[PDB]
């Protein structure tokens, strides 16, 4: 199963909005549950990753609601609103659908 995310790189100004792609080979999508099982990462410089969003849309503890997730199926995207300097860092998306979990190459975010 892979995990494919567009574009590699963005570099953007403070205040402005950035959106990004992650696409699963398969359906993340559980009826059963009625869960779509794709995660957002945030990995800021030499650090470990920190779960941003879950089963697509929802948010972790004290993330603040410029990190929008969204999608269905197989076409997933995160957006972030008026951009900050403390955003800088590369974002993962994670599948859970299966066993073994997969992430994607990751989207790079630097702020000018
Ligand atoms: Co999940």
């Amino acid at each position: 199963l892979v995990m494919s995310q567009s574009p590699s790189s963005l570099a953007v100004s403070a205040g402005e909005k950035v959106t990004m792609s992650c696409k699963s080979s398969q359906s993340l999508f559980n009826s059963r549950t009625r869960k779509n099982y794709l995660a957002w990462y945030q990995q800021k410089p030499g650090q470990s990753p920190k779960l941003l969003i879950y089963w697509a849309s929802t948010r972790e503890s004290g993330v603040p609601d410029r990190f929008t997730g969204s999608g269905s199926g197989t076409d997933f995207t995160l957006t972030i609103s008026s951009v900050q300097a403390e955003d800088l860092a590369v974002y993962y998306c994670k599948q859970s659908y299966y066993h073994m979990y997969t992430f994607g190459s990751g989207t790079k975010l630097e702020i000018k």
